[PDB]
């Protein structure tokens, strides 16, 4: 039909956000919405496996992989089905986000409900680093916010 | 198999906790853990429709109604599906949860992944109050903590 979630990000410094997601029918997932309290620059960011916050964001475990592949960009064939790349704050702190994906869903195998979206200290490298963590976490480093995606009215 | 998620309750006051869930296969969901903070005494202790934050646990919507019944106990034949009853908090001010429920479940159309626990500030008195609201919400009153239901390890 027309599914909806939405995402409210926090952690331990001063990140936060809002992330809306709709799906039309089996149609591409369209995220959008604002992150604030960011440094300059690209963040990484993706939905990790666990809809789990009792030990902040490293209880959302790795990056949502039912596929079993390696990290990559949005736009690679090889990539985790949580890999969204990355989002973009100027120098007032704010990211705006836009993005359309054909891979996650708001239902189904691949759904993302119940799963966490994470937002990260540092640039994801798109799996094209020379090193295992790489083909892990595109080199995203540390966790700053996090969230459940819920079901949205 | 065997289904888990996982439930971090925050609000504005001092009451927090940590809730699990287990259904193995299509049966009962089990909820256990412990919730602090609160005042002694019963708390009405429901599945809200929307795992929307956006407006502090007031964005979470009404019981988690798929049935389009009334409110009633969890014993209750005429239930939401949310309907889960109360939660006792001793001199302490913490509650020990221990639910089994048949009519919540983590998977399928009675899926409460991605929807939102809510404790509230009154006793649930199970849709037995006589007036309108009673059929509602039991006049379990405001919402003082609640958190998006996540899937676990
Ligand atoms: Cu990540
Ligand atoms: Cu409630
Ligand atoms: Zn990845
Ligand atoms: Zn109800």
């Amino acid at each position: 039909m027309e599914m909806k979630a939405v995402c409210v990000l926090k952690g331990q410094g001063p990140v936060e956000g809002t992330i809306h997601f709709v799906q039309k029918g089996s149609g591409p997932v369209v995220v959008s919405g604002t992150i604030t309290g960011l440094t300059k620059g690209e963040h990484g960011f993706h939905v990790h496996q666990f809809g789990d916050n009792t030990q902040g964001c490293t209880s959302a475990g790795p990056h949502f992989n039912p596929l079993s592949k390696k990290h990559g960009g949005p736009k690679d064939q090889e990539r985790h089905v949580g890999d969204l790349g990355n989002v973009t704050a100027g120098k007032d702190g704010v990211a705006i986000v836009s993005i359309e994906d054909s891979l996650i869903a708001l239902s189904g195998d691949y759904s993302i409900i119940g799963r966490t979206l994470v937002v990260h200290e540092k640039r994801d490298d798109l799996g094209k680093g020379d090193n295992e963590e790489s083909t892990q976490t595109g080199n995203a480093g540390s966790r700053l916010a996090c969230g459940v995606i819920g079901i949205a009215q």
